[PDB]
């Protein structure tokens, strides 16, 4: 019955295709399967996971601070594909390489592999459990820290949630396998980060408080975000119990000359170690990383070569090659970086359907300040609205919109707000002057932000815009969550357990709390189709070719051999019959003809 | 009759397609590049300066200039790396004025030499001279820069000295101000003839090609002293500018800080830095070079930057903005020009490679940015697509076997051929040089080892050379020194009789470099007319049924052409295209090549 | 402008196809050639004789003639049965001279009336008068024969007497020498007006008695020998110059011929003319019997359009008679040559071929006219009754009997058709149809017949059926035309002439009177498209192939050379442009894209 379920899924995608791939491009028919590198044989040298375990978070931080080598964080398992491949990368390909990281690059600080779009996308678009993924990575790399990006007021959700819910998620994330939480707030508002950070500490894990970088500190024309801005925030975040301070350059804006300044300054402002995350949209982020290294930053992020560049992180292989031999040499085998990268390359070719059209670096990023992770996404949305040939006007509108909102920090989900605004502005051919003129029906998201739902920026919201937009509704300036009733967690669990006619795990409950509808759908899908996550990627998105033989591991130990022998015409009752051979035995599966 | 000829070409590509595009991808059916509306006359720039100061003194001016000077490679190295050099005069010339008006403070435009000379005739049916002339006319305030191949010129082989000398005279007359001359084995003796010619024509940018790693004591062959000595040698040989041509994109930031401090101490000449962004960090190196005092650096427009190209011009500039060494270039204008190039690029969908981003692997194979895609496609051809990384490894091993050489055109082709065979025939280095395995080496490898591409500092590996040369005695003198001076008058009579007409000096120059390509091109020109005047889509794809086109045959005069209908193929194997030219019916018959 | 018009027609058919051919079969992708004739002038024939003798004395001449006289139906009844009357003037006119030169001994050419008049305008965009005129010009030594419908003329309804009269005057002026007038219910009182008109035009009045039932079957006494002989004596008294036996359904069996013809010759001094159809596959036997028994003149179609629902084979009936006392005296090699032409002509009309595969004795059961048979079969398929065709046939027999055993020919046969079809569709028996229960809504045509519109049969209409069908309306039994007001011919001409904004010819007016709407439409078509009739048949139905060269004669002498050089894609204004070369000169014609 687990196999029967799988056979049904396979029968379905074989006959109807996967909705996410049905009309996008296919992978080159050649299709050289990704091969996990054969590893030497030895056991695993202890790494940071062991260290944090022995030292606790406060003392681990002090260890990073004092470490001479630069520490590296690989974002391939998360930010890399979230930017390049619409986060569509599957547990099957991610889990399979965790052990090779463990054995080959034990000196890595952490693996960014959870949070961001992954939580929601995995259930919604890949029919797989984000928890199962974390568990598998954990099991494969028990010597490295596992890192997530955590969204502060939302957690990993899409809305605001009562505090106990955020608190509950964090406890589960920790239990689940996460060691290092990079928590950020879209308006860099410390008051809105407190609940989160407290929760991370209470779980005795690493609280990496992030300051989001925007504007230009070396540009006196734009004083709103100067050096003092960040250093103060660092002091504030330290006082709020951070173990690590992080500079989250979501749009890839930090320029090398600024890095030299910003990182000298931050190390002087706080005893806490500093962690630098950036994006390579400019095509110069590596310069910035290296500057930050030279200027004494403690840890930086990079992606594997085969998923680096552009809206991703800059190239991990080359940053390492640059640092090799130097006093701050990170101590990582390039042959191994290369071999893992080749794996990633082969893995990537499977995801052809989710490649964007971006051709290379763009200094335009310094104008629009679109997050690397929003860029493609907003471009596709622009095509949707029939604006493909005005994309640069969209970009300009975004810049203008930003300034109109008072020059805000643009990241999830504030950057979505500016997006929506820009798109409307071009569609409806409205200027800023037009927008704030004394009739516009503003986007739901803009109304919401201005009401106060995404928090408050340092100088508040522009009075005039806000009045016009809110159209009567009185705006608030307290912490958004402070106004939401504490959730009755027991009743809300009863709700899901009745709907699914069974008990759920704490993790499943956590998922439900963040994404009630997506989770519900996924649970139902699961009951129907079985543990589809065990299928290799091609089979998952494309089913099986006529004649094709597939090996699929249903339950560790047990391997099913499945052959697509034949596919019937569509019968009077609208059904197609796929003729399989499961482990040498005939099986006939009926699925509906969805066409 | 010029119109009749164009109508024939259009009719032919409409019915048969262009061979270069017929089976590659098409551009998104949506779609045109629009030249930015510019505000004034043109502020004087470097072209004026060189005119007043001469080359020696111009160099001194660069040396003393505080701002960093920028060279745009978009018109040459950018598309040679990204689009198989298939970029057309039509799109290149149209923007030259916008450069002239909008970015006058630019040092130069790299827009000639390299693959462009040969590819433009061979694959684009256009005169490389007409192109240079048009750029010249559009940007009379900027220096025009070419990459010149030293012993070959722009050719594919070695040539007698007078022939090299002749080309350079014409190149200068043609409009080129700045010659970046290089030699594939960094052999100064092999550069001398070229440099002397450039000087005789009154800017000689002598290039040292960067390879290995100076800050790696494990690889001493190419240490700091290597380069500084070459600089002192090249200065003594009459260079006006010293250039670091990092063809493979190997120079790492920590090395830039060292190398550029050292070079400026080694020579009074100004330094010019060219690199490729294969690593995905070349921008870091550029900026390092700028901080360490380099005089001038190369970058491509954003829309044609990255990867095997130059690093992003737009962002390097944004990074330097506000700093003491600020290059002084309007970013809004950089962005706007880039937007044009982006729209220009989408036309060339057929020539896009599959390369997805940065690769630190570059530090292993050391393949020039400009050879990389090309060698990958060749690898697929030989059915090795799925062993590309073994090809890369073989290339690294081959390099070492040849004694660790400088790999650039055409030495890099030699290592390429070698690696490919090695993988095909499943041979190790041990195998290649075994006294037991009969190996038939590539023509190119036999040639290099005989001495045809010159001599590396430590000569050729005795054992390999003996086995490869298979009897033939090798030489170590300068290759050109052995070629008989060409009787330029007789050789001109040859082409002029064959083409049944006089040729211009530039045409003769073309013929000398590429006898067969030129011949073909001339013949094509007589048949098809000035195809270069056609916009890019029309050129590669003809006209759609019903489609209206505007084409400017002779500046002033504009033709309006409509494809009204296309016949079935007749008994005599011909298709008839029904045009409307300026409101008059015209019927053009072309053969059905299918 | 005549040429421009033709070019437009050619452009239109080329791009849109002909509606009548667009979806039927095409002819084999692999031209008819008019036989080269010796070179002599034309021997005088019957046309000269009638001219010299007048109609009364011409008949006496036929009576006394020893050879059997032949009438070729290929130009009319042949293709009306086999090809839905779709045969074009172009093909018909071209051979008329070959008849004239090669078979001068022929009595007549049936080439007008029946379906031809109406179909030629409606489906072939051509003037039936232009045709008659062209035939006349080609064969000035043979009699031209029409089948004239008595009460209708050539129309589809009843008309006032003056109108009938007017048509006949024109018909005669047009070129017709021999009128075979018939009445669907064999009602002489309904023929009188017509016959009187023919005589007043000093032309041959062939009065037809329609054959039905079986004279040698005592089980069916309604139509016995006395029936026909009396009719003959009646029609002789009514001024006929010739009696004709019109066996529309091909019912007359040989044994009966021997009897009926002996008898008729004894009943009247007038000469007898025998028309039949070969649906039984034995009509030739009956013809030959009629000859042996002394009939004066018989009908046959050319070999290539003979058999089945057509006339029996002219070639073979002649070969049979060759050498005998009554030998018709016609060159068989010439019959064969003309027949080969018809064969090549026929392949052009592939679109109009039926699916009939050969003889059917079933004809003795349903008594469907040869000319109605395919037509009713196609209509049956329309109504979704393809697989019940034999039930249809049976219903027709039953319906006939229900109506009291009527003579089934145009348009009474149409009435029986309509009844049968409903009977099968609605699954009603005769008992059902006449039940004082089942509420039946009878066909308009059945209501009409029973009211009295198609005249009165010898024994009147069945009381019970008539009451039920007429649903209140009082029925009449006077002559239908007698109740129609004499038409004010002058006003009615003003009507057409204003509508067409021009004078019309008498012939045109005649056409209008018979078929107001069809003619109107044709006149408008003519203004648009020019003399399309001059175009060869393939070109007419199918336009011109890419590259194809065509010769068309616009005005005798002048020949146009037309080449289809190219065809454009459809432009924004929905138009397609065809590129012609007319006599060496470029021409561009725009037609709408009807698809
Ligand atoms: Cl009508
Ligand atoms: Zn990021
Ligand atoms: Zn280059
Ligand atoms: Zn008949």
């Amino acid at each position: 019955d687990r196999a029967t379920k799988l056979l049904t899924y396979l029968a379905d995608v074989t006959v109807n295709g996967h909705p996410e791939a049905k009309d996008r491009p296919k992978p080159l028919e050649n299709a050289a399967r990704p091969v996990v590198p054969y590893a030497n044989g030895n056991g695993v040298k202890d790494g940071t996971k062991q260290l944090l375990d022995t030292l606790g978070p406060k003392k681990f931080g002090e260890w990073m601070r004092n470490e001479k080598r630069v520490l590296l964080t690989d974002t391939t398992m998360r930010d890399g594909h979230q930017s390049l491949l619409a986060t569509r990368m599957r547990t099957y390909d991610i889990a399979r390489i965790a052990g090779t990281y463990s054995h080959a690059l034990p000196n890595l600080l952490s693996l960014e592999c959870w949070g961001g779009a992954t939580f929601d996308v995995s259930m919604r678009f890949l029919t797989e459990d984000p928890w199962e993924r974390l568990a598998l990575i954990r099991e494969g790399a028990p010597n490295l820290l596992l890192q997530m990006l955590l969204r502060g007021a939302n957690g990993v959700g899409y809305t605001n949630y009562p505090d106990n819910v955020v608190k509950y998620f964090v406890r589960q994330a920790a239990k689940g396998g996460i060691d290092l939480f990079r928590v950020f707030d879209c308006l860099n508002w410390v008051e809105n980060m407190r609940v989160s950070m407290d929760a991370i500490a209470e779980e005795n894990k690493l609280c990496e408080a992030a300051i989001c970088y925007t504007g230009d500190i070396l540009n006196s024309a734009r004083p709103k975000y100067d050096l003092k801005y960040y250093t103060n925030l660092a002091v504030e975040l330290e006082k709020a119990g951070a173990h690590i301070i992080a500079v989250k350059d979501m749009a890839g804006l930090l320029k090398p000359a600024a890095a030299k300044v910003l990182f000298k300054a931050l190390r002087e402002a706080t005893g806490l170690p500093i962690h630098f995350h950036t994006h390579d949209t400019s095509g110069i982020a590596a310069a910035t990383v290296l500057a930050a290294v030279e200027a004494g930053v403690d840890a930086v992020d990079a992606a594997m070569d085969a998923l680096s560049g552009n809206t991703s992180q800059p190239c991990l292989g080359s940053i390492v090659e640059a640092l090799s031999g130097s006093e701050r040499d990170p101590g990582l085998d390039p042959a191994w970086i290369r071999r893992i990268s080749f794996y990633w390359e082969a893995v990537r070719n499977q995801y052809a359907a989710f490649e964007s059209d971006l051709k290379g670096p763009a200094s335009e990023v310094y104008l629009h300040e679109m997050p690397g992770g929003q860029f493609t996404n907003l471009k596709e949305q622009a095509r949707s609205l029939g604006l493909e040939t005005r994309w640069h006007q969209v970009a300009q509108a975004y810049a203008d919109a930003n300034q109109m909102f008072g020059d805000i920090v643009k990241v999830t989900p504030s950057s979505k707000v500016v997006g929506d605004m820009a798109l409307m502005m071009v569609s409806q051919d409205l200027t800023v002057a037009d927008v704030v003129s004394p009739e516009v029906s503003f986007p739901e998201s803009v109304v919401s932000m201005l009401k106060g739902d995404l928090g408050q920026p340092p100088s508040g919201w522009p009075e005039a815009l806000q009045k016009k937009a809110l159209k009567g509704e009185k705006p608030y300036t307290v912490r958004p969550g402070s106004l939401l009733k504490e959730a009755d967690l027991d009743a809300e669990r009863k709700v899901i357990e009745k709907k699914l006619e069974r008990e759920v795990s704490d993790f499943e409950f956590a998922s439900y709390l963040m994404y009630p509808k997506v989770f519900t759908d996924f649970a139902l899908a699961s009951d129907t189709y079985g543990p589809v996550s065990v299928l290799p990627t091609p089979a998952y998105f494309y089913g099986l070719a006529d004649g094709e033989e597939l090996f699929a591991d249903i339950e560790k130990g047990k391997t099913l051999v499945i052959v697509n022998q034949a596919v019937s015409a569509t019968d009077s009752q609208g059904m197609v019959t796929v003729f399989f051979e499961l482990n040498g035995q005939p099986r006939r599966i009926k699925v509906p003809d969805r066409a």
